[PDB]
């Protein structure tokens, strides 16, 4: 009777669009009578209207537990399961809807959802099959299709991410893993994986804070911890080096980047990036011979590295090799038409050249 009054009010409030207030009434009704099946149903239609399926599901399955013939609630759960990619359980729900005297509308909705589930069910086999056969591009194709419908399927999301890492597309993989993490709570393994991918990418900082998220969920995570110790060190070293170059302490910065390559010799990006900064160090410390040797090395690997070009240029000028200095500025300027810093140096190199040419 208090329950009934709460139920009635909630219906009015729901009809009027006052969702939170409707929710409150249906909560009160459920609390007033924990066995009443419609109370849980009413509350679930409110969560559904808000679009909070995480909250709706337990109430939907409660209703079904209490009232197995309650076709409307089972139809709704079937929808959520299909979206979650729980294909077997979805089909099971839709199929049982068909056999519990559905209204005409419910019958059409369930038949429509059984056609689609069966498509997904077929596509899932093709996706898993292509993956087991190490055909990662075929797999993505199928997963693309599946994930359009099964949008809250965390594991197929992660499987597509695996495809992307294998396909040499780590940034795409990070993105799928991030999306997946928003759908699942147990995220430790995904956070670990993204932190790793950042690491291999050279993004030491994001790698570090990403591994911190892992340790925040589980402090004892052995793999996450072992990697934390590695990035933490590798990251402090780079932070120290950049701090040293800020204060003009070039030989200590060189020394610092030397140990940066020591502590991570496998991942190419850390030597290449370290060499670039060392190239910068020798240049700014006005030590031209060494500057041109290693700025050249960097440039062997990265012919378009603007910083290396500018720094080698600056080193050529000490050596009074004006022709080589301008040629390096021109290469840098080629893709950086508007960069004021390149212009200044090129025009400087040209003034110095003229000076020497005066008679």
């Amino acid at each position: 009777a208090d329950v009934e009054k709460h139920l009635e009010l909630g219906k009015k409030l729901l009809a009027a669009g006052q969702l939170a207030d409707a929710l409150s009434q249906f909560h009160a009704a459920v609390d007033g009578d924990p066995d009443n099946y419609i109370a849980y149903y009413r509350r679930a239609t409110v969560f559904l209207a808000m679009g909070k399926s995480k909250a709706a599901l337990p109430d939907l399955t409660k209703v079904i537990a209490l009232k197995m013939d309650f076709t409307a609630a089972r139809l709704q759960r079937g929808h959520l399961l299909l979206k979650q990619g729980k294909l077997d359980e979805a089909e099971d729900d839709f199929k049982k809807v068909l056999k519990s005297n559905p209204s005409e509308q419910e019958e059409k909705e369930a038949e429509s959802q059984l056609v689609k589930a069966d498509e997904m069910q077929r596509l899932r086999s093709q996706a898993l099959d292509a993956f087991d056969g190490a055909d990662y591009t075929a797999a993505i194709t199928f997963l693309d299709k599946i994930l359009e419908v099964c949008v809250w399927d965390a594991e197929l999301r992660e499987l597509r991410a695996e495809c992307f890492i294998k396909e040499g597309e780590p940034r795409k993989a990070i993105s799928d893993l991030k999306a997946a993490s928003k759908l699942k709570s147990d995220n430790t393994e995904a956070f670990y994986k993204i932190s790793t991918l950042y690491y291999q990418l050279g993004d030491h900082e994001l790698s570090l804070s990403e591994v911190r998220e892992c340790l925040k969920l589980d402090q004892d995570h052995k793999r996450c911890f072992a990697h934390y110790k590695q990035v933490k060190k590798l990251n402090k070293l780079i932070e120290s080096a950049e701090e040293l170059i800020r204060d003009g302490r070039y030989t200590d910065a060189t020394s610092k980047y030397e140990s940066v390559m020591k502590t991570e010799p496998s991942v190419a990006e850390y030597t290449v990036r370290s060499k670039e900064r060392i190239c910068h160090c020798f240049s700014k410390d006005e030590k031209p011979v060494e500057a041109i040797r290693i700025c050249s090395e960097v440039l062997q690997m990265e012919p378009d590295n603007v910083n290396a070009l500018k720094d080698r240029a600056e080193a050529y000028l000490i050596e009074e090799m004006y022709d080589e200095a301008i040629q390096d500025y021109e290469a840098a300027q080629e893709h950086n038409e508007n960069d004021q810093q390149i212009r200044e140096g090129l025009e400087k190199a040209q003034r110095l050249l003229k000076q020497s040419q005066k008679r």
